[PDB]
């Protein structure tokens, strides 16, 4: 598999191991303010990755968002991953709304604004 961490500069870090990826994301967030992690998700699923590097899969985005809030507090980190098409980037905010981009730095900039507004936002990238 391939797991991708995105930081606040729009840099992409690739990993073969989820626990190492989730640990990098948690560190970039604590040290530099922002990080998302994208993981392979089955079609019609959504996945939340927590601060322990564990996945939580869902078919209902509203339930995923609810869980992502429990996990960010309990484990120190949470990121929602959704399937994206090549050359697209999707931002999911803390209320479950999806915003589509074709420029990663644009997607990151929006995610930062939505994190301020709603408390939480993730950026999903193609795997």
């Amino acid at each position: 598999s391939k797991y991708v961490v995105i930081d606040g500069e729009g840099n992409e870090y690739e990993f073969t191991d989820l626990k190492e990826a989730a640990a990098k994301a948690k560190e970039l967030k604590k040290k530099y303010g922002f990080a998302s992690i994208s993981v392979p998700v089955e079609p019609d699923e959504v996945a939340v990755v927590d601060g322990k590097g564990n996945e939580h899969t869902f078919t209902d985005i509203k339930k995923a968002v609810e869980k992502a809030k429990e996990l960010a507090k309990e484990t120190g980190f949470a990121s929602i991953s959704v399937p994206v098409e090549p050359d697209e980037y999707l931002v999911i905010d803390g209320k479950g709304n999806e915003h589509k981009f074709t420029d990663l730095k644009e997607a990151v900039a929006k995610a930062k604004e939505l994190k301020k507004k709603y408390g939480f936002a993730s950026v999903s990238v193609p795997v």
